């Protein structure tokens, strides 16, 4: 689709077998989502954002749909105030912006 | 331009008659650069995004040129890790996600 940005870019994911809604964010290096269980191994990573720093766990090879386009990449949980498609899965839809 | 997201979507602004480097970002409602000196007077405000608010000075109706694309807008000042065009200023210049 094409998507405006009068709103926040929001759309649907389907990742760990749940949904959630999800916002399409160009300025986000990675993908971050507020906490569930994701299968295999993990590492703590620390990332920031605009307000500083907050840990989260980073699982690789999770397979995520982002309305309706199947990706795989890597998944960061932790206590973010929002779920983030970041660029590492952006690219994978074949997302660009445009004007 | 059709920007991919393999890389951050840097691109050169001019705000104040000078050149920076910002960050096209749909994930941030606001805009918001680092220290400068701004005309007029300006309004608090707090915006908030991974880690937390950080606290910034709002400038109403300022001329700003994006990747060469003119622009008059909100622009909020202050202790931001990086120079970032929100939503804002995107839907002035015309820009939309595509996939
Ligand atoms: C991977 C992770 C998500 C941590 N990245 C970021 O937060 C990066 C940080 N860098 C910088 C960085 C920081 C540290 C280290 N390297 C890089 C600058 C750009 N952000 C991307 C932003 O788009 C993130 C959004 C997240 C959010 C959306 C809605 C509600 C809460 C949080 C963000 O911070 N947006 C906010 C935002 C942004 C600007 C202006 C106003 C507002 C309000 C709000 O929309
Ligand atoms: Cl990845
Ligand atoms: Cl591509």
């Amino acid at each position: 689709p094409q998507i405006t940005l009068w709103k926040r870019p929001l759309v649907t994911i389907k990742i760990g077998g749940q949904l959630k809604e999800a916002l399409l964010d160009t300025g986000a290096d990675d993908t971050v989502i507020e906490e569930m269980s994701l299968p295999g191994r993990w590492k703590p990573k620390m990332i920031g954002g605009i307000g500083g720093f907050i840990k989260v766990r980073q699982y690789d090879q999770i397979i995520i749909e982002i309305a309706g386009h199947k990706a795989i990449g890597t998944v960061l949980v932790g206590p973010t105030p929002a779920n983030i498609i970041g660029r590492n899965l952006l690219t994978q839809i074949g997302a660009t912006l445009n004007f």
